[PDB]
């Protein structure tokens, strides 16, 4: 089962994905990486006044379905 999580992303970009609500932060950063153009490497994923941690699961963060995300560089 997938929930929804939209993107937020600098130059006013935006895109929504479908994902597990169980992947890692690092695991999100691939899909960022195959939505927008900005390397794993560079992205920082802010939530809930965060830097969320490339090892953690979303669910450490309690990400629910239609929650928003913002995704900035380096």
């Amino acid at each position: 089962m997938v929930i929804n999580v939209s993107f937020k992303v600098t130059g006013g970009k935006e895109f929504t994905v479908a994902i597990e609500p169980d992947i890692t932060v690092l695991d999100l950063k691939k899909i960022c990486a195959e939505h927008v153009d900005i390397p794993v490497e560079a992205q920082r994923i802010i939530f809930k006044g965060k830097i969320l941690k490339d090892k953690e699961s979303l669910t450490l963060y309690g990400v629910a379905d239609g929650n928003t995300m913002h995704l900035v560089r380096s």
